[PDB]
């Protein structure tokens, strides 16, 4: 398994476009922690596999910009595949970034931080059938290019996870993982296609 992904090599963020880059990656964290949340993670000085503990589960801003400086990485990289892809993102819509309402996380949620996740309350927006097939390349992009970078990390494939050694269990091309995933990672990606809508953008061509 060789994961060849699209050559983003030649495209270039424009700056317009460094407000909707950051806050989808503000948003991509706010499912992470509220994802984390749901599996009995809970915060600690570091990591603690054991425990369930993790120090990265803190506000977004106050991440060490080295972990969090990926967020905005991994999600520029995903601003620029659609433009690969053939779109243009344009804010056509003023209202949008008002009706914006965020969800209202139980309080069991907030922690020794006091940090409770608000994701945004996508639950309305549905995407036009056109958007889905555009998800699907990016739902997979997105394994590619994670996988891309763990090879050249040195990783390997394992019957299960080893944390220590290079072993993983999903270093297969996309048609060897599990449906639980493939649709995992596509509802994660379909709800950042609807934050450019929450904010007003169009994801159209000309
Ligand atoms: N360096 C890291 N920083 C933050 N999160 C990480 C890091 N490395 C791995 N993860 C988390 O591990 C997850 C992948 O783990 P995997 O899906 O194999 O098991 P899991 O879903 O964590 O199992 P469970 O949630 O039931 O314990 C990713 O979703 C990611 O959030």
């Amino acid at each position: 398994f060789i994961p060849c992904p699209v050559d983003t090599s030649q495209v270039i963020l424009p700056p317009h476009l460094e407000k909707i880059r950051d806050r989808l990656a503000e948003n991509i964290h706010e499912l992470w922690g509220m994802n984390k949340i749901e599996l009995g993670w809970t915060f600690g000085k570091i990591r603690d596999d054991n425990k369930r503990q993790h120090p990265c589960l803190v506000e977004f801003s106050k991440l060490p910009e080295t972990e969090k400086n990926y967020n905005l990485q991994m999600s520029t990289e995903t601003l620029k595949t659609l433009l690969a892809l053939g779109c243009h993102i344009a804010h056509v819509n003023p209202a949008a970034e008002e009706d914006l309402k965020k969800v209202k996380l139980p309080k069991n949620y907030m922690m020794s931080n006091g940090y409770k996740p608000a994701p945004l309350d996508l639950s309305d927006v549905k995407l036009l059938p056109p958007q889905e097939i555009l998800v699907d390349k990016l739902a997979e992009n997105a394994h590619n290019v994670w996988a891309k970078d763990r090879i050249k990390q040195g990783w390997t494939y394992g019957i299960q996870q080893d944390l220590k050694n290079k072993r993983n269990p999903r270093l297969v091309p996309y048609a060897l993982l599990d449906e639980r995933t493939k649709k995992s990672n596509r509802d994660s990606l379909r709800e950042a296609v609807r934050t450019f809508v929450g904010y007003g953008y169009n994801i159209e061509p000309s």
